[PDB]
């Protein structure tokens, strides 16, 4: 699709068999989602946003569908205001910015 | 242009006579720039994200040049860690996300 930006670019994602809403975020290096159960081990990560840096859990090689496109990659879990799809998965689904 | 997302989508902007680097950020509702002077009236605002909230000054009807493209709209000014061009001005330059 071609998504304009008059509204927030919210899509449906599927992770762990669950549908969730997430924001496509070109300003996010990383994908971060609200607290949920993911398989496997995690590693610690600090991520920086507008208000400062916070600790999240990093799970690697997680299967995730984004707007119907499949991806397998790193998902961070932590106290984010919204589910965010960042550049690490936007690249896998072939997203670009155009103007 | 078509901008891939392998690295941060940074562009040059001109605002208030000044050249700055800024992030094209589909996850940002509005544009927020590091501390600088702008002409006219302003009012305080809080904006929030990962890590919490910051206080900014809201200036309306400000012209920016974004990668060569002029727009006008609200610009927030405050202690953001990165200059961000948000949706309020991305729409005006016709930016879309494509995949
Ligand atoms: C969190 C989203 C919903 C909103 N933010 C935009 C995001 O793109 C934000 C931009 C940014 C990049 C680098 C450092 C600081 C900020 N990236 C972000 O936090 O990256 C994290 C999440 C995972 O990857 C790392 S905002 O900055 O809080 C914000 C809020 C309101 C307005 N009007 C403008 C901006
Ligand atoms: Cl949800
Ligand atoms: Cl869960
Ligand atoms: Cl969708
Ligand atoms: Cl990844
Ligand atoms: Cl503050
Ligand atoms: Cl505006
Ligand atoms: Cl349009
Ligand atoms: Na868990
Ligand atoms: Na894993
Ligand atoms: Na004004």
């Amino acid at each position: 699709p071609q998504i304009t930006l008059w509204k927030r670019p919210l899509v449906t994602i599927k992770i762990g068999g669950q549908l969730k809403e997430a924001l496509l975020d070109t300003g996010a290096d990383d994908t971060v989602i609200e607290e949920m159960s993911l398989p496997g081990r995690w590693k610690p990560k600090m991520i920086g946003g507008v208000g400062g840096f916070i600790k999240v859990r990093q799970y690697d090689q997680i299967i995730i569908e984004i707007a119907g496109h499949k991806a397998i990659g790193t998902v961070l879990v932590g106290p984010t205001p919204v589910n965010i799809i960042g550049r690490n998965l936007l690249t896998q689904i072939g997203a670009t910015l155009n103007f």
